[PDB]
């Protein structure tokens, strides 16, 4: 059953894998990343030691809610999990976690682009967002360097862990408890205004500051958005005119122009879904509504709970001996 490990020491960091996992090589921004040849596949993959797995309560439910995610995720536009491994025999003596994933090329902040490369960008963010959002998993950190792509521009979404803030819904500038999904699409607004113009769109110092750019663009709310803000804070502090998109991104398909109004819009009540955007025409050489698949119930319910680091540590285990490798 069990496979053979072999042992390497690569960062003064010990790391025990399955002799299927050959050529491990540093990728050292990601985490504790090796590039790996698997002997199984013929393919590269990425291989990720967890980093101090069990260290807390914190880290112990961090580790687990990784696992959770990465074993439901199965999306072509959402990375996904190829093997998990521990080198431990038992429960007993696990303390090490190791996950594999494709191996992409560049992350979307590496990569002037052409609108066809935005529309097809765009087009399989929605796509990957709109399955995630499916299962009411909200990603919450969307940013170019969080969006990875192979030389043959197929783009999945991850969360490896510059400032999201830049790309964050303004209605989780301040506090975390009114927003949807569509802060997702908020964050998808920034990017795409950034691989049309080359430019961050809304590069705020801080969380105040970032309001201030925001509202520049957007325009000050209205007295139907201003009644929706609990907030006496936030309210008093927003407490002016929205721009035309058309002068902001001269030059840009209109069809983009016209999807970023839809996506940068204030009220996350009327923002766009992700699946709404796929039907937007902007995508009309892209869009299949049979290839636009929905992701099966995702049981979120530990979130609420709060245990022991050996609860959510023995969890982790479960997961790492129920996994079943997807086919190749
Ligand atoms: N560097 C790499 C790799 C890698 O590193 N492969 C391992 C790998 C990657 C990502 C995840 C990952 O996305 N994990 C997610 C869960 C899943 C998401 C859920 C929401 C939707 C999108 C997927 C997670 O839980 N992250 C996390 C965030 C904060 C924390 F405090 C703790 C964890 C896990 C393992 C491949 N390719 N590359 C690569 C190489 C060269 C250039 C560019 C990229």
């Amino acid at each position: 059953e069990r496979p053979t490990f072999y042992r390497q020491e690569l960062n003064k960091t010990i790391w025990e894998v399955p002799e299927r996992y050959q050529n491990l090589s540093p990728v050292g921004a990601y985490g504790s990343v090796c590039a790996a040849f698997d002997t199984k596949t013929g393919h590269r993959v990425a291989v990720k030691k967890l980093s101090r797995p069990f260290q807390s309560i914190i880290h112990a439910k961090r580790t687990y809610r990784e696992l959770r995610l990465l074993k439901h995720m199965k999306h072509e536009n959402v990375i996904g999990l190829l093997d998990v491994f521990t080198p431990a025999r038992s429960l007993e003596e696990f303390n090490d976690v190791y996950l594999v994933t494709h191996l992409m090329g560049a992350d979307l902040n590496n990569i002037k682009l052409t609108d066809d490369h935005v529309q097809f960008l765009i087009y399989q963010i929605l796509r990957g967002l709109k399955y995630i959002h499916s299962a009411d998993i909200i990603h919450r950190d969307l940013k170019p360097s969080n969006l990875a792509v192979n030389e043959d521009c197929e783009l999945k979404i991850l969360d490896f862990g510059v400032a999201t803030r830049w790309y964050r819904a303004p209605e989780i500038m301040l506090n975390w408890m009114h927003y949807n999904q569509t802060v997702d699409i908020w964050s998808v607004g920034c990017i795409m205004a950034e691989l049309l113009t080359g430019r961050t769109l809304f590069p705020g110092t801080d969380h105040i500051d970032q309001l201030k750019l925001i509202l520049r663009l957007v325009g000050t709310p209205g007295a139907e958005l201003l009644k929706k803000i609990s907030s006496e804070s936030a309210r008093n502090y927003i407490q002016m005119p929205k721009m035309n998109f058309a002068n902001v991104f001269i030059g840009a398909n209109p069809l983009a122009v016209d999807l970023l109004e839809k996506m940068l819009v204030l009220d996350s009540d009327k923002r766009i879904t992700a699946a709404q955007a796929l039907a937007h025409a902007y995508f009309a050489q892209y869009h299949d509504p049979d290839d636009e698949p929905v992701a099966d119930p995702y049981d979120q319910s530990f979130e609420s709970r709060d245990l022991l680091i050996d609860e959510w540590k023995s969890l982790t285990y479960d997961e790492v001996i129920s996994f079943v490798p997807p086919p190749l």
